[PDB]
């Protein structure tokens, strides 16, 4: 659904058509200008940063598996008088169908008998999901994956590509897969029983040679060498696919572009009527397009183990049947080919859908991960209540949409309710400790990090235990419209520290709340700010991040009673553009103001720029008025003249409208 | 455009068709009027000065490099039809259009989705740019650059061609470039697959054996010897070239006129429809076309670093898909035709535009300079608060145009958002003083300049600092349509200043405006006084410009607060009116009128006369046979100008809205 | 002052140079001015005592 997911996008977010991407991580964020003020007895001391960037940062690497699951048919598409009142097909009505039509008399009988069976095989999202990512894998064919890369790094931990993913050579995008081609032969008309457990498509005309070599890739095993995100594991869809197409099938070519994809996928919605099918394949590419860099070394127990993905089996028999299929075809909604019209045009407007969508998800299971399981809506249990529909199993799209809701605080319809796609929410069920691997740069790294070892060498390769998981990424395009006290992505925010001269510098936080604006603002202001816990005996530090720049509660790493200790002689000037507190004495009052926001991205340290065409909001009005105008000036050539006018020079000629 | 540029030229003014250029320098001015009027304490004193001579230098030297950048599509020549309702490209509407206008339906599915990833990528204003160029080089291909010539000479210090030009040797114009030739090959039609990243054009009839030639040198590489303003550097545009011509192209000749690639240009746009993709070449040139000789020494600091000319990338799909291009085209503007009808006409008119540009721009950007960096409007967020559109960044043309609307205070406007062109400010954007490399004419040198070395010798080759860039240009051709206190380029004014006590034979003047209208008085009179500033220790003078009769503040070369010590003794008498006096008493009144204003051009110390006939009006009003105004002002590029609001410190210039 | 100025100011006005050099001392700052016209030099703690 397009729809749905444009109205994520921010409102100062104005994007257009081509995105050159030229690399495998982006850094999509905002400018804005922060007004920073700190109020004292002694005097107040002013800062502004004109231009401060919050950003989160998304790779195109990712773990993934599919399995082939039983899912519900989408009986959009067939024709609308075989169905009856409720909604369901009238089977009676499809043998006077099938009778009065341009089909074999000796087949009627034996076709009409596995009609209760065949015509309830209906699901086409597995081949269009399949040839969404032989498009992408084309386009963005020149993206690199370097084996001894740093996934994550944030001066203490280092976390390479080699731990997460083993079995893994460094290769290009276009050089990972080396799909084989299955057979596409030709439906004979005269066949006598048709044959189940083979799925066959409609064609308009002949298909042509690149069609066929697309179709053979698409229908195959997808068997990469790099963890590529559109690129991941798949089994065998099929193993023969048959074309009801009079006009005889071409041989393989061998080689096709990005362009004739697009070519196959139009001519395939358009014959079938598979519209809705579509939509289906649309939303599930939008979750595992893009996985995002963890926020904090800790946030890696996400992409630990390999996320399963719901492939529905393909199954479509409208080859055997090609009179229940015409120009008056049944659908639910009225908005139904709004999907296919918006992809066509706008092709790379996937992107920012993308991060749209798990940028929504990864903060909501974000402040759903710190909830106690004895209460009415917790972990197990949000998605039972949330879901108003029908569904064969909680899982796959159903799981990220009723997550956007929670986000956004709308309601999302959807026609079917179709069960297919990415489950993220695995490693918080299992309710276990993680064990994520780490190298180490420095020797004072396990005071920090709930580490495994005490004492532990630079270059050593340990491990770090994560019980609770902290958030993966921080609010930025929903960034202040449904505002939580947690994350704290407010306008304007205030602090009020109270503290003596009688004490020389040294405050104690009892309240946990306070102390996590304190260190927060304290960083917008570059300040380098060590607290030192008095029950335990840990340290926490608020550069914890590189990226929003902002201190959440769960970086402290441990669940317990509040007694922060922060020493203010101890503060430190670590960036620029930073208001200076040189020697604090009585009640301290720091407070920012953010004003305006210009979207930005950047990726390889260089700014990345969108160019191309201005995006509109396409409805299903804009081409329909068109349709009803049917350019109705009567195709006449008239020929209007033009009256030569003499003037002074003569030489030369002026002629005129009448 | 044109009009746009034809609008800043004064009201008295009215050039002549041809203008035989034979240099590489042209002082452009008017010879004007001035009735003073002095009155004091002594007495009153009435003179009148019969010619007097005001005049700026520009030359045909600029170090400049071209990048290729992509930028927004160009949708003007496109037929009306595939086009909705609203001003947006529906892909459901070109699939018609398509159909309609063919016997062969085969190729539908495919012709449609090749159309949809070109069409947002259609620009050939880097194809006119590079044509334009060639046409200059042909025409005025008898200018020579010496290495060892003068660039500025005032008396104690000299800049030779050798400095600010090295890796430079002695050359014509003609005789600079030695371009290869590019592949024009012919477009069969019956091909079904467009080759990627080859532009196709169409072409009317026979393609001339001259006309194969001129565009297989505009795509090829320009690699100059000489430093020419018309010849700088520009990367490859192309390898190939299709020609849909109906006719097959004859082989290249190897020689051209000028005259030929006028023919090369007319058909080239009259075929393609690319009228609006000329006038975004003709803006681009005229930035490029010619360059400042600086005003003073100092003034060398803007023309050191090269500025980069952002060329669009080249790509077109007419050659392909005909059908698309018809005789009813889409347009924004009705005056849409106006800039190739003007230039097709007038050649040699685009000197006198281009001088027109390059004054304004380096007039206003006197006072952005001054502008201190913390208000609301200064040197990095001026172009963004005047924009009012969607451009993929402020750079090039943009930046111009906003300069041109500070200038005569007119909200200007283009159809599209280009952003194609020279950018000029990038030696301002940096807190850095530039070395400028000088010549010693005389030993006293150290005294005036700030030098590195403070002892010198005749012939020595030293460094001067500069910190604040000084103006590059006066006021010429847009004198008195604003007149600002800085400049002070009024046609009548009252200047009223209070003399000091003379206590030995010096005058101490502490205020800074009291200075700056003393010094301004006794040059109109015609004394050449000579101060010392007490903070520094530098001697400054009134007589730092020749060419424009006027003291600007900057001449003193010191940024922040001084006090002048004048020598009141030693005021020499170089030109004496019958109103000039030595000895001034109490309160000075000087009230001058200026009258008969008449342009003159000089070229080598010689005048240089305008020759042909007298420039008719070629203008298209607002409607041809519209009916109503379709505003469409979204996408629309729209500039708002800023006026100057002077205050109390006269050194700092503030902006503010109207 | 404007930011263009390195700290370094010119009291044009008598009136106001004494009433900034008075206040200063009142806040405990050793100002050093040095004559601009002559080249002699001013201190505001001239005095032990008001």
């Amino acid at each position: 659904m397009s729809s749905l997911l444009n109205s994520l996008l921010p409102e100062y977010f104005k994007p257009k058509t081509n995105l050159n991407i030229n690399s495998s991580r982006v850094q999509y964020g905002f400018n804005a200008r922060i007004d920073m003020q700190y109020e004292d007895d002694s005097g107040t001391r002013k800062g502004s940063r004109p231009n401060a960037f919050m950003s989160n940062t998304v790779a195109f690497i990712g773990n993934y598996e599919g399995i082939i699951v039983d899912d519900i048919p989408i009986l959009d598409g067939l024709r609308a008088d075989i169905f009856d009142t409720h909604g369901d097909l009238d089977m009676g009505l499809v043998e006077d169908a099938l009778s009065k039509s341009t089909m074999i008399r000796r087949n009627v009988p034996t076709y009409t008998a596995y009609a209760s069976e065949l015509l309830y095989k209906r699901n086409l999202t597995s081949l269009f999901y399949n040839m969404l990512r032989l498009y992408y894998i084309k386009k963005w064919g020149s993206i690199k994956y370097e084996k001894d890369a740093i996934f994550y790094d944030n001066g203490h931990a280092c976390l390479l590509n080699r731990q997460l993913f083993p079995k893994s050579r460094d290769a290009s995008l276009e050089s990972s897969l080396s799909l084989p081609e299955a057979e596409i032969a030709m439906l004979d008309p005269g066949l006598e029983f048709p044959e189940e457990d083979v799925p066959a498509i409609l064609w308009h005309g002949r298909v042509s040679s690149r069609a066929t070599c697309i179709l053979g890739q698409a229908c195959s095993e997808f068997a990469p060498l790099a963890p590529f995100s559109i690129a991941h594991y798949s089994p065998q869809l099929t193993r023969k696919l048959f074309v009801n197409a009079p006009a005889g099938i071409e041989p393989s070519s061998g080689r096709y572009t990005h362009e004739d994809v697009k070519d196959a996928i139009t001519i395939l919605v358009s014959a079938n009527q598979a519209y809705t099918d579509f939509e289906a394949a649309y939303l599930m590419l939008a979750q595992t397009l893009v996985s995002p860099v963890p926020r904090t070394a800790e946030a890696s127990a996400w992409f630990i183990n390999a996320g399963m993905v719901n492939m529905p089996t393909l199954s479509c028999a409208n080859g055997y049947y090609p009179a229940l299929t015409n120009v008056n075809p049944y659908h639910r909604l009225d908005t139904w080919k709004d999907t296919l019209n918006h992809w066509v045009a706008y092709p790379d407007m996937l992107f920012y859908h993308s991060v749209a969508m798990i940028e929504s998800c990864y903060v909501e299971l974000g402040n759903v991960a710190r909830v106690s399981d004895s209460d009415a809506i917790n972990k197990y249990t949000f998605t039972e209540l949330s879901v108003q529909g029908r569904p064969v199993m909680n899982r796959g799209i159903i799981v990220d949409l009723t997550l956007v809701a929670m986000r956004t605080g709308r309601e999302i319809s959807l026609p079917y309710p179709v069960s297919c796609g990415l489950t993220r929410t695995d490693a918080l069920l299992q309710g276990t400790e993680i064990h994520v691997p780490v190298v180490v740069k420095d020797i004072d790294m396990p005071q920090y990090y709930n580490a495994i070892d005490k004492d532990v060498i630079e270059g050593q390769e340990t491990v770090i235990k994560v019980k609770q998981l902290p958030p993966a990424m921080y609010p930025i395009y929903t960034y202040g419209i449904n505002t939580t006290e947690f994350y704290s992505d407010h306008f304007e925010d205030q602090v009020q520290v109270e503290m003596a001269p009688i004490d020389n510098g040294k405050a104690v936080f009892n309240d946990a709340r306070k102390f996590s604006k304190f260190m927060s603002i304290m960083r917008m202001m570059g300040n380098d700010v060590t607290a030192t816990d008095l029950v335990t005996g840990r340290k926490v530090s608020n550069w914890a991040d590189n990226s929003s720049g902002r201190f959440l509660y769960t970086d402290v790493k441990y669940e317990g009673q509040t007694a922060f200790l922060v020493d203010m002689d101890t503060v430190k000037a670590r960036d620029h553009c930073w208001v200076s507190i040189v020697d604090p004495n009585g009640t301290m009052n720091l407070s920012y103001k953010m004003t305006n926001f210009r979207a930005a991205m950047f990726s390889r340290n260089k700014p990345l720029y969108m160019t191309g065409g201005s995006v509109r909001t396409i409805a299903t009005g804009n081409y329909r008025d068109a349709a009803e105008r049917l350019r109705a000036m009567d195709e006449t050539l008239r020929l209007k003249p033009f009256k030569i006018t003499e003037k002074l020079d003569f030489r030369v000629a002026a002629y005129a409208i009448p």
